[PDB]
RNA sequence: CUAAGAAAUUCACGGCGGGCUUGAUGUCCGCGUCUACCUGAUUCACUGCCGUAUAGGCAG
């Protein structure tokens, strides 16, 4: 954990930013997955939120045999020609502390109508008079648009970054490399 | 401080009956429309699960 690895954008003549972010996040969720481990842990540098921006920079906090075992995966190839990669370096001592989390929505009622038809047998006027159509969750978060291997289907992932500590505490990582109760140094 | 200041047009009403517009007609010769482009910007806010929950989390 007291390593990090940096990750630069280079500018793309062909493709914004954001879907440049969306491959690399793809890939090294796909990468993690295939390594395993649950202590590595996000961080946007350069994160805005005043229009909820992602970034032109990534962070990525590890371990030294955790950033090694992941360098070493050969997910690397086919994205050298849009990124840096800097070197396995200490982070600084007296760095303020941050939580990543991703915060998901209800954003379809549908999903939650067909939800209950399978937990409380209710009809579709049932489930429409009980949940109305502008219970929708819209949030101003930045997010990154991903399709599963195990599902198909295109979605949406919301990252936040927590308010800032004074220490941290052990805590686990996701397989996205979100914090399910883990910080993340912010320098 | 205004060519300032003021004001009831209104009651009633049968427009109609009739009619052959028809004869004839060559539109027409000729014609280089070209050249050059990222539709896509996070544009699929999606599928499932814990929970009675629309309150609120979680999974790829």
């Amino acid at each position: 954990m007291d390593h990090y690895l940096d990750i630069r954008l280079r500018p793309d003549p062909e493709f914004p930013p954001a879907q440049l972010m969306s491959v690399l996040f793809g890939k090294l969720h796909q990468a993690l997955v295939a390594q395993g481990g649950d202590r590595i842990g996000v961080s946007f540098p350069d994160l805005d939120e005043s229009r909820s921006r992602l970034g032109e920079r990534l962070r990525i906090h590890a371990s030294a045999d955790d950033l090694r075992a992941l360098l070493a995966r050969p997910w690397l190839e086919g994205l050298r020609d849009h990124l840096q990669f800097g070197e396995p370096a200490v982070v600084p001592h007296p760095t303020p502390y941050r939580q990543v989390s991703r915060v998901q929505a209800k954003s379809n009622p549908e999903r939650l109508r067909r939800r209950l038809m399978r937990r409380h047998d209710l009809s579709e006027e049932e489930a429409r008079k009980r949940i109305p159509d502008t219970v929708a969750r819209a949030l101003d978060l930045p997010f990154v648009t991903l399709r599963s291997q195990s599902t198909g289907q295109h979605f949406r992932l919301f990252i936040r970054h927590g308010p800032l500590q004074v220490t941290a505490e052990e805590g686990g990582f996701t397989c996205y490399g979100l914090s399910k109760g883990g910080f993340v140094p912010w320098f």
